[PDB]
Formats: structure tokens, C-alpha cells, sequence
């Protein structure tokens, strides 16, 4: 039985994230989305977890959990040793490569990167929030449920 | 039954490739190494030679097999009932041009591509640079499996 | 009297190229597509395919050329190039030619990011995929696609 | 009726920025420099410094703004941004914002490669160097440089 | 009498830094490690601690010395009668932003900068990532000299 | 006594190359410019060597020699173990990094990279030849003597 962890802050989850979740769930027997609790953002951890669960309702082999500290501990504690992450640019690859090599060195945990779907290559949680704050329409870039909650926080 | 295809020309296979094979074999139920052959331009090693060098250095990976092919990689993948490619990457430059091919492959056949950063120690080895260095007498013994190094010197002499 | 030149081999023109043409036509009074003159299509064929695909762009025209792009540009009274860009790698090598062109002829180059949907399309990859039976119909203008099938079949 | 907006904080404007302004003014009928509103200079100060440095550009004006750049652009009847670029790293992060801006408001972005001589100048590095006594006089408009000395001395 | 300055905050020095020091010491008659201290924000280690960790792991480099400084690097370099900086680089992204600073330093003071690719084995270590990983309990003993690892754990506990 | 080798095809030498030569000569006791003879280009090896010698007449600690085969053999045969090369882009760095790591691995030879002077960041031997072929003026980008010879070959 194979498995991977998809880590992030997901504040909020975007369609870019969801695309990665879907592709991981299609290729591994089990996927765990790991939501970081940090020393902070727009949505509480529980809010983020619920938005991810709504968006991944049709992925039966994917579950969502929170964690803190070293990601490789979160991964190994659950019997796995693979991370799956989405990538948008060469710059992304160079920073993430450092962390991937470090994670493999310290804990034997592998990282698999997947290129973003072209349609979602310019979406990030940060930019979506920023645009929405000033009234820009980001409804095509977020799951439907997320866009609903986001308008709420902003009002 | 999960599975992935690890493609390349593997002319010859390097320790960087082998590292990628091992990591894929650890994470997928089956792995197929796809040895892509250009029917127009012969490489240094024949198809038989390429496959033998890979098999000899992967004997301890019981869920990996090696097959050659040509034409579209996505056809090789789909005809085996799979839809994942695993490829090793060294640089940001690598990521950008492989990004193009992965998006195209997803578009035309729904095949996914997963990239892995190769191990630091093998980051600077490529089949082509190993060949070039060996051609002019440089020592590349530590970058190639034992199944390769002396066959390579043999080809060159 | 603003104007820009959109250069390339366009063998064949793709929807990525067409997107750039449309954006250049929307921002300059005058756009010329400059077709460089052994690929798949003849110069006349490439010109025709672009003309077919840009009929709704009244301020655009298509011409062939040879030699330095800056001479093609300057001989038509203009001094700006508009070119599409996909990657950072693209930017760094196009940057060298942009600075060279500015240096030798005072011709400016404006780059525009490809539309997300065409980030992975190029003339070369479309031909390669199509050659092995892959469906590239969503990546090429309708006219082009039929013509491409013909060259292969 | 062509036009483009050149955005930034310009704290202060550098010769790199000015080069881009001049190139945009040469290719569009109308250029607006958009100054975003705790840096070194006040908004009024930054606006003044740019106006001083662009007196020879008759089709350029300088205005301050807040919020989404695309709204600043659209509210003035335009839909193009012109921005200067130094590196491939620059292109990849600016690319994300360019595609976002096109998506949300249909505003195009044209990038231009910095002049070779200004490849290493930025507002931040000029301030940092000047703060420790380094001579940045060859990298800033004459007016700006004097004003900068004043803020430090 | 040739010479180069190797700058950094070295908070703490890593094996990647040490590799760069050794390569500079091999190619220049004298090398000065320049420990740059921000008078506004304290790092994890004091200036004394940073210098001691560097000295302890460079004892076999007789043409290298260690001095702290602040403000413009080019002033530190020129006041010692030198005009070369040697810096290690990992990525293309590293090269682009260090490129800016090297051009600026050449412009304002005529100081040259030479970059070296760090060794593959140390490519992914940085002072900041080593600190972050150690903070949350990860094992970074193989990435730092002996002079550093336990002092680091000490700071953290 | 310190030393470095500056390798290339130099077909022809540009002001970008010369800038690198000057900076190497200022920092090492001895510099050797190594001109590759290849399996080819516009200028013969002897022509290239003479153009480099004219351009570096004021660098007494720099000499010019031809070589073939493995660069690290050329370097070690002359008692040195350092290469100095100019770099223009991050892309350049990524390709050259591979070769530098390989050269250090196989022969213990170090490589030091130096960023191009801003004024010469867009010049290359290849682009200068191409531009000159079609009548473009590249005289500000090449040593004076080189531009003279180049016009000759083209006529
Ligand atoms: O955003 C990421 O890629 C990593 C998030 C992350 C770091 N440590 C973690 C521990 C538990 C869950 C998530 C994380
Ligand atoms: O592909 C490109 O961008 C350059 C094509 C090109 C070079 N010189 C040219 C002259 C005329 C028309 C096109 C060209
Ligand atoms: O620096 C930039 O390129 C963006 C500045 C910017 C964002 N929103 C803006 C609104 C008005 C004027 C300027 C801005
Ligand atoms: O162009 C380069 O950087 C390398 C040229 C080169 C490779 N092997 C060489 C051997 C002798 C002289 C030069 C060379």
C-alpha cells in the first residue's frame, strides 16, 4: 500500500491545490493533506480543513489533518515516506529542491513534484486574497465553497 | 495496482538514473523503465546493451522491469494501463522545458508526470557529459554503475 | 502612428502566436507579422496560414523577410518588436538579442507573457506530437490544423 | 488613442526606471506613471522627483494610486502596463501577476529589458549603498541624487 | 601578494562555507573570512561565537584569518588592500541576485567578485535551513562542522 | 605562485572576454588563455591567438596557448588547478555548474566564475558574427583589431 502527504498552509485552498490533490489521489493508494498550524492568517486551521474537505469530497482515498513542526515527522508518524507538491516555476523548483534534498537527508522522505495545470499557474492563496480584498473577482480560481467563505471574512 | 514509467534514452544509464529508479520503485507498486530508441540516429549503445546495463544494476528491485519503445511516450504508458511518468530533475532550467512536455502529455493523453530531485552526489552526471569526458580520457567510474563503466571504455577503444 | 513588429518562423503559427498578435494589434495602431525565410511549410504557406487566422485584425499585415530583424523593422518606419514569452529561460536568451537589437539599431523589444492555456504549445512540439498521431487540434488555428494533417497524410 | 501605465513605488525613481519611461513614451501616445501609496520618500516627493526627471517627455504624466493596479489602469481608459525587467527570476514572478491582471480585468502587460548599464540598479540597493557612503550618483537622476543626500544628511 | 575576502553572516558557519574557504585558500595567497554583523538584529550566535566556530574548523588553513565587520563589504575589502570577493553559489537564482550585488560592488569600488559552485554534498545546506530544521529536532550533524553542531543544540535548548 | 586558465573558442575574442581576462590577470599571478582547437569556425586557431595577444598586450602575466581534449588535462599539465570563466545569466550558471562540478570531481580542478561587465552582457562571439554578416555595426563590442579582421573575412 502506497501513500503520499500533500503539505501546505492552504489559506485558503485554491483550484491549483485541488488539482495537485486530485493527481496525487489518482496515483497513490492513500493521500494525506497536511495543514500547517503556524506561529497568523485569514482562516483558522479548522476553517481551512473544512474547505479542503468540501473541495475533495469525491476523493475517497484522501484525508485532511493538521500538524506542526517538522513535516518529515508528520509523514513518518503516519507510516509514509513521500511528499507530493505542486510546482509553478523554475524558481519554485530551486527553493523546493533544497528543502526536498534536506528532507531526504534528514529522514529518508522522498518528494515528488507535479507541474501545475496551465489554467492555475498564476493562482496562489496570497494573490487570491490580495485581489479579493480590493474587489477583484477570483471566483474562477477557487472552489465554489471557498469563494463564499472568503467574501464573508472580507465583509 | 499503482505504477509509473521512468523514461529516458539511457545511453548509458547513470547512477543518477538508478537513484531515480530506486525511489520510484519504493513508491509505486510497479515501475517500467522505458528505453526510448530513435530509429533514425543510433546512440553509443544498442538497445540490447542499454537494457542489459540497466537490468544488471537493478536486480535488487523486484517490482521494476525494462522495456524499449519509440514514438510518443504517452502511448507507451497508456498501453500498459498506467498514466504516470516519473522523471529526475537537476535544475530550474530542466524544470521549465520538462514542464512544457509534461503539460503537453497531460493535455493529449491525460498522463501525469512526477518529478524528483536527483541525489546531490549525482547532480552533475548526465549520459552525454559522461560520454564526452570518457571520450577524452577522464575518470567517470564513480558516476556510472559497474555494469556500465568498462563497456563504455570498450566502446570508446 | 504607433507600430510594432511580431517576428518568427511560424512553422506553423499556433494559437500561442495568434494570442500575441491579437494583443499587439490591440495596443499598437499598426502591427506587422514578420515571417523569417527548410521547415515543414513554405514561406507562402506560412504567410497564408497567418493571414487566414488574423482576418479579424484590421490593423495587422503579414510579410516575409530575411537578414537582420532590425532592418526589416526600420525599413518599415518602426522601432519596436513585440514577442511572446513562456519562461524565465526564454527571457534570458531573448534578453540578449533584445539588448543587441537596441544597441545596433535603436529598436525596442516588448515581451508579453503567453496566455496560461498556451504555455506548453510551440510549433516544434505541435509538429512532433502530430507526427506521432497526437491530437493538437486545440492548440492550432482551425485552418492550420487541417493543413498540418495534409502535410503528414 | 494608444496608452500604457508604468507602475511602481519609485522610492526613489532611478535611471533604470527613467529608461523604461522613455521607452514607453516613445511607443505609446499616452503614458501614465503610477506611483503606489512607509518608505524613504513621501508620495508627493516621489511624484515630484519623477516629474522633474521626465520634463522632456510631453506625452507622460505622473499620478498616485492605491488598491489594484488594474483598476487604476482601467479607470483611465487604458488596458496595458509597461514594466522593466532585469532577470529571468523577475520574469517568473512578474509573469504570475501579469496573468492574474489579464484574467481579472483584461489588462495586458508588456515587459522591456533594462538597459545593460542599469542592470544592477534598484531603488533598494541604491538607498542601501548611499546610506553607507557609496557613490550612486551615476545611477540616479541628478535631481533625485541631491534629494537623497538630503534625506540622509 | 594575492588575496580574497569570503563574506557572510556565518550564523552558524556550515560545511558548505568551509568548502568555499578551503577552495579560496588554495588559490589566493591570503584569505580573510568577513563575518558581517547587523548592529540592529542579533543572530543566533554572538560575534565571538561565530568567529570561534569558524576558527576551530579552519585551523589547517594557515593563510586564512577571520575578522568581523559591518556596513559596506567593499570598504572592508579595500581597507585591507584587497579587491576580490569569493562567494559560493548553489543555483541560477543565487547567481542572478548575487550578480546585482557584484556589479554594484564593482561599480562603486572596483572590487571584483568570483563565484564558486559549492560541492554537491553541501548544496542544500544553508545556515537558515539548518537552524530551522534543528529547531524542530531534525538531525543536521552531517551538514555542520563539529565546532558548530552541539553549540547549536545548546542555543536551541 | 597562483594561477588560472581562461578557456574558450574565442572565435573571435570579444570585449566581454577581454574584461574577464583583465579581471583574472589582476587577481592571479599567472593567467593562461586556452584556445580550443575543435573538430570549424570563422578564424583559424593562429588567427584567434593573435587577436587575443593584440587585445591583451598590456597584461604581462597573461599568455595565450592552444589546446585540445580535456580542459582539466590542459590545466594540470601547466601546474595549475583553477579555471576562470565569465558568466552572463542564471541559465549560464546552471550549465556551467554541471561542468565545474564534473571538472572538480575528475581532476580536482576548481572553477571561479565572474559576472560579465554590464556593458558586455549581450555580446557573444556567435551573435557578433551573425550581426556583422548582415551589416550590423558591432565595433563597440569587439577589440579594434578584431573588428578589422572580421570585416576582412566577411568581404
Ligand atoms: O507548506 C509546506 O510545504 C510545508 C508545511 C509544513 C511544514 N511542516 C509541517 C508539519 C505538518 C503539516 C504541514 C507542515
Ligand atoms: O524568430 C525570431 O524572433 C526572429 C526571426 C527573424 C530574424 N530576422 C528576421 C528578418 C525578417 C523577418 C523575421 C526575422
Ligand atoms: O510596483 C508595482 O509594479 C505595483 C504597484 C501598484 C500596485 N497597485 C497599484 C495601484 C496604483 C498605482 C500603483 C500600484
Ligand atoms: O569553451 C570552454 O569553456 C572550454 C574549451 C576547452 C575544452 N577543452 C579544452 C582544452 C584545451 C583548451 C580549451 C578547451
Amino acid at each position: 500500500m502506497t501513500g503520499a502527504v500533500c503539505p501546505g498552509s492552504f489559506d485558503p485552498v485554491t483550484l491549483g491545490h485541488l488539482d495537485v490533490f486530485e493527481r496525487a489521489a489518482a496515483q497513490f493508494d492513500e493521500v494525506i493533506v497536511a495543514v500547517l498550524i503556524n506561529p497568523a492568517g485569514m482562516f483558522t486551521v479548522d476553517e481551512r480543513i473544512e474547505m479542503i474537505r468540501e473541495s475533495t469530497a469525491d476523493l475517497p482515498n484522501l484525508r485532511v489533518e493538521s500538524g506542526q513542526g517538522l513535516l518529515v515527522d508528520f509523514v513518518r508518524e503516519r507510516g509514509l515516506n513521500a511528499i507530493v507538491k505542486g510546482l509553478r516555476t523554475g524558481t519554485d523548483f530551486e527553493y523546493e529542491l533544497q528543502m526536498a534534498q534536506m528532507n531526504k537527508h534528514i529522514a529518508g522522505v522522498d518528494t515528488f513534484f507535479v507541474a501545475t495545470a496551465p489554467a492555475y499557474s498564476f493562482v496562489s492563496s496570497s494573490l487570491a486574497k490580495e485581489v479579493a480584498t480590493y474587489g477583484g473577482d477570483v471566483s474562477a480560481l477557487l472552489p465554489a465553497s471557498v469563494h463564499q467563505r472568503l467574501l464573508g471574512k472580507l465583509r
